[PDB]
DNA sequence: ATGCTGCAT
DNA sequence: ATGCTGCAT
């Protein structure tokens, strides 16, 4: 995810 | 994948 | 170290 | 039934 918590996605 | 064999990803 | 996702052939 | 992506905090 994000990042964080890449995306979704990439 | 594609589809087929998404994306990746997506 | 964590943390989602999408169908044509 | 079978394919795989990507980094700030």
């Amino acid at each position: 995810t994000x990042p964080g918590v890449t995306x979704p996605g990439v």
